[PDB]
């Protein structure tokens, strides 16, 4: 797990994430990575190693792969699978261009099917989002970042009355109570289906963080997204219930994308 930064050739500035700037490089000058130099100042660093071990023990082909970490610098080095086409979000706004209403369902399935192995491991993402998750060359998509906001230590993006915490993909209980769970991860995936099916849109836009909570407090959501059919909008609106025992676990979520996607199939086959 700990490389040798020295195995590592840095090539091409790919910008500045979340947690730090990534760039596209070579290691052992043989696979193509991403490496994400954490921001210092930024991380419980301590916890954090400790955290990227178990975070290292998981496989998956819809996560994005970890290599290794290099820990004894500054900063602390990220070493992960390249991502050709970059992050979802940008990726779903080039789509907007050229599409298949098809290729939307199949990429919330490849989101389900990395939660239904992190659901498995009793693994909280914690802030899943199209910003987290990462397009391949294949037009594959792979969640990254599971777990990480846990050991940020800007209070501002961890705690759930926080200036900058992910208010508009966070379930009635985290924001009410700070209670994670796979269920509140099926909330946030109800809100990435969303994003994908609004080629990008940033949900409640025109609302505040405040205005936001009152919402979703008034047993409101979000509006159906004119590319989703009526049968897609039941399935993220069923990650949505206020109670978080009444949402679907991610190994009915998948079984029922699959199904509608039979259903999708046979749309003019009715009366
Ligand atoms: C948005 C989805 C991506 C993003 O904001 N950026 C900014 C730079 C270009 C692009 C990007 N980020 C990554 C990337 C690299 C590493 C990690 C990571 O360390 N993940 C992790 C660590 C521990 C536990 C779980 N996950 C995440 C994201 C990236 C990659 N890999 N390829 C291409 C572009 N890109
Ligand atoms: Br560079
Ligand atoms: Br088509
Ligand atoms: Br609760
Ligand atoms: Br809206």
């Amino acid at each position: 797990m700990e490389i040798d930064p020295k195995d590592l050739t840095f090539l091409k500035e790919l910008g500045t994430g979340q947690f730090g700037v990534v760039k596209y490089g070579k290691w052992r000058g043989q696979y193509d990575v991403a490496i994400r130099m954490i921001r210092e100042g930024s991380m419980s660093e301590d916890e954090f190693i400790e955290e990227a071990k178990v975070m290292m023990n998981l496989s998956h082909e819809k996560l994005v792969q970890l290599y290794g970490v290099c820990t004894k610098q500054r900063p602390i080095f990220i070493i992960t699978e390249y991502m050709a086409n970059g992050c979802l979000l940008n990726y779903l706004r080039e789509m907007r261009h050229r599409f298949q209403t098809q290729q939307l369902l199949e990429m919330c399935k490849d989101v389900c099917e990395a939660m239904e192995y992190l659901e498995s491991k009793q693994f909280l993402h914690r802030d899943l989002a199209a910003r987290n998750c990462l397009v391949n060359d294949q037009g594959v998509v792979k969640v990254s970042d599971f777990g990480m906001t846990r050991y940020v230590l800007d209070d501002e993006y961890t705690s759930s009355t926080g200036s900058k915490f992910p208010v508009k993909w966070a379930s009635p209980e985290v924001l009410m109570y700070s209670k994670f769970s796979s269920k509140s991860d099926i909330w946030a995936f109800g809100v990435l289906m969303w994003e994908i099916y609004s080629l990008g849109k940033m949900p409640y836009e025109r609302f505040t963080n405040s205005e936001t909570a009152e919402h979703i407090a008034q047993g409101l959501r979000l509006p159906r997204p004119h590319l989703a059919s009526e049968r897609v909008y039941t399935i993220m609106y069923s990650c949505w219930h206020e109670k978080a025992d009444e949402r679907p676990s991610f190994k009915i979520l998948l079984s029922n994308i699959l199904d509608v996607m039979d259903e999708e199939s046979h749309h003019h086959h009715h009366h």
